């Protein structure tokens, strides 16, 4: 049993020579050597069993990744856990190892317009497959976009992913949210639970802006500050976009603000490709009903040298409904995680 940052990684003997590569609230990621396939891999230790919320998220992440197979999406190669429910303290997901992430890359490197175009194409190609499966990623950000030296990109971290539920998306003003602040769509703070595909498109728009300048476009200092940054650039929403906001607290908040004019994309990004800024504008649309969809984004003139719908696959088996796991206790969720991972066990 190897040890990384005071965390036991019970993955042997197949997986050895571990090294820290990432973290979350209830998990840790390591790189390791796979003695069977003779390659280095990424291993994610998930420790969710003490919290019901974490158990729901674990079962979703596993179920989703086991169904998905796409070049621009991190897959599951193996799942390690103890042979019995009693002995199962953690769950280890084995994934292909990637060299870096877009967050690490943007901290140090200027991207050429060809690199932005290629990385954006891959994000949208992977996102087309996810949305085609009736799934929402809900935490797209640069650290969840993995890269190698040949510029291949893979979307990772489906820990907050859900089946889309547009009929149950409505909520109140400033209602609590999980996903990362800077990549949060304005409707999250206003009237959305983030159960529609347009949530992911906003995050992609924030990522594109960030690839263009190496700086987050909307860097809210805290939860409440986020809408200030968005409206600071986009300007006051139109009468038509306000009439779509029917909860009075959110509407009246927006109506109380002094008029703010739109900051043109060409002033924020004076070196950017005019086609890239046109697509950015359509992704960073205030009204989610007017926001560009993934298949429209792929067909945008900015991506014309890559666009090929016959080479942009969709999911063979989309998820029909979400799982109703909210009332299920963490002990019952532990059982479903055990049953979902059974196929990877020796002597199965
Ligand atoms: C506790 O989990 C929370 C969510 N989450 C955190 C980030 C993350 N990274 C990887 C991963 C997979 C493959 N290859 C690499 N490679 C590294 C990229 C960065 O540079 C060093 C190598 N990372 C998976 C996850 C993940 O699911």
């Amino acid at each position: 049993p190897e040890m990384v940052r005071g965390q036991v990684f019970d993955v042997g003997p197949r997986y050895t020579n571990l090294s820290y590569i990432g973290e979350g609230a209830y998990g840790m990621v390591c790189s390791a050597y796979d003695n069977l396939n003779k390659v280095r891999v990424a291993i994610k230790k998930i420790s969710p069993f003490e919290h019901q919320t974490y158990c729901q998220r674990t079962l979703r992440e596993i179920k989703i990744l086991l169904r998905f197979r796409h070049e621009n999406i991190i897959g599951i190669n193996d799942i390690i856990r103890a042979p019995t429910i009693e002995q199962m303290k953690d769950v280890y997901i084995v994934q292909d190892l990637m060299e870096t992430d877009l967050y690490k890359l943007l901290k140090t490197q200027h991207l050429s317009n060809d690199h932005i175009c290629y990385f954006l194409y891959q994000i949208l190609r992977g996102l087309k497959y996810i949305h085609s499966a009736n799934v929402l990623h809900r935490d797209l950000k640069p650290s969840n976009l993995l890269l190698n030296t040949t510029c291949d990109l893979k979307i990772c971290d489906f820990g907050l992913a859900r089946v889309a539920d547009p009929d149950h998306d409505h909520t109140g003003f400033l209602t609590e949210y999980v996903a990362t602040r800077w990549y949060r769509a304005p409707e999250i703070m206003l009237n959305s639970k983030g159960y529609t595909k347009s949530i992911d498109i906003w995050s992609v728009g924030c990522i594109l802006a960030e690839m263009l300048s190496n700086r987050p476009i909307f860097p809210g200092k805290h939860y409440l500050d986020q809408l200030n940054h968005i409206l600071g650039i986009l300007g006051s929403p139109s009468q038509e976009d306000l009439n779509c906001i029917i909860n009075l607290k959110a509407r009246n908040y927006l109506l109380s603000l002094p008029h703010k004019n739109k900051v043109p994309w060409n002033r924020l990004f004076p070196n950017a490709d005019s086609k890239a800024l046109d697509l950015l504008d359509k992704m960073l649309t205030f009204n989610p009903h007017k926001r560009i969809e993934v298949e429209q984004a792929l067909a945008h003139p900015y991506l014309e040298q890559y666009y090929d719908p016959s080479d942009e696959p969709i999911a063979e088996a989309p998820f029909k409904f979400d799982m109703e796991l909210d009332d299920l206790p963490k002990e019952k969720l532990k059982e479903l995680i055990f049953e979902e991972t059974a196929r990877f066990q020796p002597g199965y």
